């Protein structure tokens, strides 16, 4: 078995290796990359995406999210309150301002100190879920604009055609910009490049373990855990990375620079934190080892994990059983 103890991996591939995604995905999980949950890919030298970032500043950004935190500095979770919409040049002026600015640092370390410690007494706001892509139409490798759909390999994999499409997101981050513990909808594949600025720290827990970290969290968040049964679908937990090792979650942990891509696994529970300004843009995507994840993803039925119109027919499909419960949950 390849990759037994579950790490991160890390991958350049050559300008000739970069054409083909779905092969490429192929051959990182025929090394063993998706039992980390999470794969780090290099493009080659050669490759862009696009010519400059230098004309960004006018993208709205519609409802910045103000990020406030409850709980202790270890386990929390945070709730987003909604703010007034503001562009790309006016977020990333308050980003660099004194009350939101990343501090003085010696090394990621010491910063990833720093988040822990002291994130809960801040509130940063993340421009999040943007529908939007900043690849130039004519990068034709790697683009998370033109990848294959998710509705066509279902089709592809089982002969159901069915609506709904799938379209890349924008994140622009500040420093203490949190992602909560998740799997993606439907424990989908992501991918996730970083445009540009300051870095992304990312941590994950294996797919073969992601029930140790649901059976921690029921623990840690009781009163959620009570009232639903997928609570992590809703994308408010965290849980730092001594509490896990107090626990015994397996883990790992890496940090994405700018010019980077990340690829969470289905499955892969991740969680993390924005270094400083930065831009993000990523989408979710399936392959064929996907579908048996599908079958089994959990589900919010609350009604609090309110997802995108193109997960119905997923749960249709490939849940039967729990779509009728799953709906009301959406309706
Ligand atoms: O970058 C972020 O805030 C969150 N991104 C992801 O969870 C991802 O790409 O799967
Ligand atoms: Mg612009
Ligand atoms: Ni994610
Ligand atoms: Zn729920």
């Amino acid at each position: 078995a390849q990759n037994p103890n579950c790490n991160i991996m890390i991958f350049h591939p050559t300008k000739e290796e970069f054409n083909d995604f779905d092969k490429y995905i192929a051959y990182m999980e025929s090394q063993g990359a998706h039992r980390a949950g999470l794969a780090k890919i290099i493009p080659p030298k050669e490759w862009k995406a696009r010519e400059t970032y230098d004309n960004i500043s006018e993208i709205l950004i519609a409802t910045p999210l103000q990020q406030v935190a409850s709980g202790r500095a270890g386990v929390f979770t945070q709730y987003h309150k909604k703010k007034k919409a503001m562009t790309v040049g006016e977020y990333r002026h308050l980003a660099n301002s004194k009350k939101y600015q990343t501090p003085p640092h010696q090394n990621f370390e010491d910063l990833e100190r720093k988040y822990w410690k002291n994130r809960i007494y801040n509130s940063p706001i993340y421009g999040a879920d943007i529908s939007g892509s900043l690849f130039d139409e004519n990068t034709k490798q790697w683009n998370l604009g033109h990848l294959g759909t998710i509705q066509d390999l279902l089709e592809k994999e089982c002969g159901v055609v069915i609506e709904g499409v799938n379209t890349p997101y924008l994140y622009f981050g500040m420093w203490k910009t949190t992602f909560a513990w998740h799997t993606e909808d439907m424990d989908l594949y992501s991918i996730n490049y970083l445009h540009l600025g300051e870095p992304k720290t990312w941590y994950v827990v294996p797919p073969e373990h992601g029930q140790r970290l649901e059976r921690l969290a029921r623990e840690l968040f009781p009163g959620s855990s009570r009232g639903c049964g997928a609570f992590l679908r809703h994308k408010v937990a965290l849980i730092s990375p001594t509490v896990l090792k107090e626990n015994g979650i397996p883990f790992n942990r890496i940090t994405q620079e700018a010019g980077e891509f990340m690829v969470t696994f289905p499955y892969g529970y991740h969680a993390g934190f924005n270094h400083g300004f930065n831009c993000a843009e990523a989408i979710n995507f399936a392959t064929p080892r996907w579908i048996d994840y599908g079958k089994m993803a959990s589900q919010c039925s609350c009604g609090e994990a309110r997802v995108t119109f193109s997960m119905d027919a997923f749960v249709r499909i490939l849940q039967p059983e729990r779509y009728d419960l799953w709906k009301r949950g959406q309706d």
